[PDB]
């Protein structure tokens, strides 16, 4: 409710539909020019955002202490126009909440909500034949086509969706300290 | 924003998946067993909604004084249970809004909401060749799996999504006097 304001606002100002060689996805601005996909959209030298074409300067497929796969591409991107810093936004650990949303912004679902409900600590999960780490899982009538989708509640950016079963989905969260690296 | 509260609880309440042989629609619950569809979604002596065999025991496919399509049909449902009345919500003529929330529940698009923003009285246009009056029209790019969606305010529920042009969608609105007609 105040959850779909902030929802609304968000994806106005930071969010964009992602085109790569993988698929369609959401794109979400974080700060300066450094955006987050979800890591199988897997991002060439070259991204098409919003129908336009945008050089990616830099990539990282984000990883935890051991190595385990976060699904979390890092990219910064070669545009002059800087993303409103949405960091104050992240939590600096797993943030459960009682209701969330979930924002979609491709050509498949164009400035689409979806109320998800109870967003809960999975933990670990194979995730495509890969072992991920740090997944939100919602109760989620699924589709493809919501990789990307920004999970929100009110003042809080939770993470971005990155996979489901067809019965649930996943959202990679969106820690605070992905985000600080130099400049 | 509290429009979408408004919209969630009102889909819960009394929004459905309608299958037809025309197709997959919404379906909103009037009152009593009353609910109502796009005209071209024709329904049969059955549909299945919610996955689930329903007869319809009586359908009006809706007229103005003329003759002119409405893009209505109105369908008694044989089931037990009575939605609940959502007619104080429907107003006595074509409401003008400067931000409204379109509401789609679907397998295509499960429990959605979208943010069409200023509604307008657009009037007669062709659609699928047919003359059809009380168009409401707002900016959308659209996709086939939206129709049946219910375009609503705060308080407000406007009318049904009926088609659109690529760029544009249309609701049939839903007025006081198409509901009362006897018992
Ligand atoms: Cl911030
Ligand atoms: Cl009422």
């Amino acid at each position: 409710g105040p959850a779909f304001e902030f929802a609304v606002a968000m994806m106005k100002r930071n969010s964009s539909t992602v085109k790569t060689e993988y698929g369609e996805f959401t794109m979400l601005g974080i700060y300066d020019r450094w955006a987050v996909l979800p890591r199988h959209a897997k991002p060439g030298p070259t991204i098409l955002m919003n129908d336009q074409e945008v050089g990616v300067l830099d990539a990282k497929e984000l990883v935890d202490k051991d190595g385990t796969n976060l699904e979390l591409t890092l990219l910064k991107l070669n545009r002059n126009e800087k993303f409103r810093d949405i960091r104050g936004f992240l939590a600096k650990e797993e943030v459960e909440v009682n209701e969330a949303v979930l924002a979609i912004n491709t050509s498949k679902f164009p400035n689409m909500y979806i109320p998800v409900g109870q967003v809960t600590e999975y933990g670990f999960l194979n995730l495509g034949g890969t072992p991920t780490k740090r997944m939100l899982m919602y109760n989620f009538p699924t589709r493809a086509g919501q990789c990307g989708g920004v999970l929100m509640s009110t003042g809080k950016v939770l993470g971005i969706h990155v996979g489901g079963n067809g019965h649930q989905g996943f959202s990679a969260a969106l820690l605070k300290h992905y985000f600080n690296d130099e400049q």
